[PDB]
């Protein structure tokens, strides 16, 4: 079976908004989500349907725009990097489970890079806007 997908929210996690975040879902996140590769991205990985063995014991941090789209609406992240982290893990879970060089692994090498060039137009200081305490 799929396991339920990534948690967006948490009861003992506190909620934070910065600019950087802000940045990252109007610009960062919407510009991948628009990219010819993002579809298979976008949501979690079905991987019953995909025929993937295993796929949840290798992979134990599931990742996908989708949940990282929530999360930013909701403000689950501490900070920008730990969204750019929920990022990282979406690609480097498709590298550590593909051959190098899969059609699949081109797709997310492809998202990667333009992933990279955005986050270099991310503010450089950090702006608290608000926090929920939880
Ligand atoms: O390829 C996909 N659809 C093929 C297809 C069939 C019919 C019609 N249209 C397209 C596919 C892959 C992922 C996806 C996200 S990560 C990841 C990974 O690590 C390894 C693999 N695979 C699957 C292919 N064999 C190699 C291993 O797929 C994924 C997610 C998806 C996909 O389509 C549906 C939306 O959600």
């Amino acid at each position: 079976s799929n396991p339920p997908p990534p948690e967006t929210s948490n009861p003992n996690k506190p909620k934070r908004q910065t600019n950087q975040l802000q940045y990252l879902l109007r610009v960062v996140l919407k510009t991948l989500w628009k990219h010819q590769f993002a579809w298979p991205f976008q949501q979690p990985v079905d991987a019953v349907k995909l025929n993937l063995p295993d796929y949840y014991k290798i992979i134990k941090t599931p990742m996908d725009m989708g949940t990282i789209k929530k999360r930013l609406e909701n403000n689950y992240y501490w900070n920008a990097q730990e969204c750019i982290q929920d990022f990282n893990t979406m690609f480097t879970n498709c590298y550590i489970y593909n051959k190098p060089g899969d059609d699949i692994v081109l797709m997310a090498e492809a998202l990667e890079k333009l992933f990279l060039q955005k986050i270099n137009e991310l503010p450089t200081e950090e702006t608290e806007i608000m926090i929920v305490q939880a």
